[PDB]
C-alpha cells in the first residue's frame, strides 16, 4: 500500500487570497518517499486549488450530494466537481455527522454515488466518547463500515480510502495515544477481512484523522496499520509537509 496524507482544510482559510498564499506554500515542498497526498478545500476556493496546486498532488472536496444535479439548493455534486478535473471527495467526516446531521443512510448513498460516476473516497468513521468508554467502540465502529461496505459497486475498492476519527477524543478532555490509532485503524482492517475478504483489506489505506502534528507523525506512520493521515489543523500550515514526509517511518 502507498502512504496517503489528505490535508482536510475544513471551512478555511476565510479568503482566497489566503488560499493562494497556501497553494503557493504547497508548491514549493521538497517531499521525500513514496506518498499520495490529496488536499481538501472549501467548494469555492475548489477552481483556484485545481488550477495552481502541483499537479503531483490532488484536489479533493470535503463533500457531495447524492444526485447529478437538480432542486437541491446549496448542494454541489459530483457532475460539478469533476468538470474541474477534481477526482477525490470526502464524505462522513465527523463533523458532518455530528454537526449537520448527516446518517449512515445519506452517506453511502453518496458513496455509492460518487465511486460510479468515478470520484475516488476517503470515507471517514469513529465513535463517541460513550462508546469508547463501554468499550464498544469497535462494535460501533463495525456498524458504521458495515453499512459503507454495501455501497462500494463492484471493482471500486480500488477508490476507496477509510480514515478513523477518535471522536471519543475531540473536545472531550481525553487524548487518544499512538497506540489507539493502530489500534483502531488494525480494527478496520480486521473489519474489512471477515466482510469482504483479505485481498481488499490488504489493499484499502486506512488513515489516522485524530490530532496530527509534526510532533506525532513519525510515530504514528511507524504504526503497522497506519497507512496515513486525514489531516485537520496542521494542513493549514507549513508543518503539513514534515506530516507528508513520515512516509519514511511507514
Ligand atoms: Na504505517
Amino acid at each position: 500500500r502507498t502512504f496517503f496524507v489528505g490535508g482536510n482544510w475544513k471551512a478555511n482559510p476565510k479568503t482566497v487570497q489566503e488560499a493562494e498564499k497556501l497553494v503557493e506554500m504547497l508548491n514549493g515542498a521538497k517531499v521525500e518517499g513514496n506518498v499520495e497526498v490529496v488536499v481538501a478545500a472549501p467548494f469555492a476556493f475548489l477552481p483556484t486549488l485545481q488550477q495552481k496546486l502541483r499537479k503531483d498532488w490532488k484536489v479533493s472536496a470535503e463533500n457531495v450530494f447524492t444526485k447529478p444535479n437538480g432542486a437541491f439548493t446549496g448542494e454541489v455534486t459530483v457532475p460539478m466537481i469533476k468538470s474541474f478535473g477534481i477526482e477525490w471527495t470526502i464524505l462522513g467526516h465527523s463533523e458532518r455527522r455530528d454537526i449537520l446531521k448527516e446518517d449512515d443512510e445519506f452517506l453511502a448513498a453518496k458513496a455509492k454515488f460518487a465511486l460510479e460516476n468515478g470520484m475516488k473516497i476517503i470515507y471517514c468513521c469513529g465513535e463517541h466518547l460513550s462508546e469508547r468508554e463501554a468499550g464498544k467502540a469497535s462494535e460501533f465502529v463495525s456498524a458504521q463500515i458495515e453499512k459503507m461496505i454495501p455501497a462500494i459497486p463492484a471493482g471500486k475498492w480500488d477508490d476507496v480510502v477509510i480514515a478513523y476519527e477518535p471522536i471519543w477524543a475531540i473536545g472531550t478532555g481525553k487524548v487518544a495515544s499512538t497506540q489507539d490509532a493502530q489500534e483502531m485503524c488494525k480494527v478496520i482492517r480486521d473489519i474489512l477481512a471477515a466482510k469482504v475478504g483479505a485481498d481488499i483489506a490488504n489493499k484499502v489505506r486506512i488513515l489516522y484523522g485524530g490530532s496530527v502534528k509534526p510532533n506525532n507523525c513519525n510515530e504514528l506512520a511507524a504504526c503497522p496499520d497506519v497507512d496515513g493521515f486525514l489531516v485537520g489543523g496542521a494542513s493549514l500550515e507549513a508543518g503539513f509537509i514534515n506530516i507528508v514526509n513520515s512516509n519514511v517511518h511507514s
